[PDB]
DNA sequence: GCCTTGCCGGGTAA
DNA sequence: GTTCCGGCGCG
DNA sequence: CGCGCCGGAACTTAC
DNA sequence: CCGGCAAGGC
């Protein structure tokens, strides 16, 4: 719906700056976690949390949105087997995202781990396969780009968006909210 | 003269 | 970013 | 007994 | 994520 757009953006945040955790505790206890971390308390509570809350209402998830305070970051957390598989299944089908979903996800991923000086347009990730997919999406949207290994210390790849296509990128991806 | 982008080390924000 | 812990609830 | 939500926070590193 | 540097090209 418009639910798929919000979902693809949240998944961008999750993959970029959080995670999907399937945990096993003694014993045989368990937990399923949807997590976004971020430094800014305002960003988490006033922009990210209400979008998550909208999604929770839509899916009739009964879990609550937890915000947990670490010293270097705020952790938004939903403890929910259901929300978990929802995103986990959405991730494994990522190659089939429609255009509204691609744009939302790239935006979400850029909010998490894009170059925010905008002097340059770059996305960092260890996951080469994920970048190659975002690369294909950008090329279809008329945004030229390149991928290479940027940091040999942690195996981090960078996707570099050609500043030639700067204006089309900032308007189609960053400045579109649907 | 200037824009672009690969390189790579510091350390904040994951 | 990831994975411990102790807690509790529930059929 | 087995399993899933809560509330941390220590622990680790990818941006 | 940031940001200084340096090499290629218009
Ligand atoms: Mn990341
Ligand atoms: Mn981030």
């Amino acid at each position: 719906e418009n639910v798929s757009g919000i979902s693809a953006y949240l998944l961008g945040l999750i993959i970029g700056d959080g995670g999907l955790y399937k945990l096993k505790y003694k014993g045989n206890r368990s937990e399923y976690r949807v997590v976004i971390t971020q430094k800014s308390e305002n960003l988490i509570k006033q922009h990210i949390a209400p979008l998550m809350q909208f999604l929770i209402d839509e899916l009739n998830v009964k879990s609550k949105i937890q915000i947990v305070k670490g010293d270097t970051r705020y952790e938004l957390r939903v403890s929910s087997k259901k929300l978990y598989y929802y995103f986990a299944n959405m991730l494994e089908r990522i190659r089939l995202f429609n255009m509204r979903e691609q744009i939302a996800f790239i935006k979400g991923l850029y909010v998490a781990e894009g170059d925010k000086t905008l002097k340059r347009l770059r996305i960092w990730n260890k996951n080469k396969a994920l970048l190659e997919i975002v690369s294909r999406w950008l090329n279809n949207l008329g945004v030229r780009n390149t991928i290479h290994l940027d940091d040999h210390r942690h195996g981090v790849y960078v996707l570099n968006i050609s500043l030639r296509d700067r204006i089309k990128f900032v308007h189609t991806i960053l400045s579109s909210h649907l």
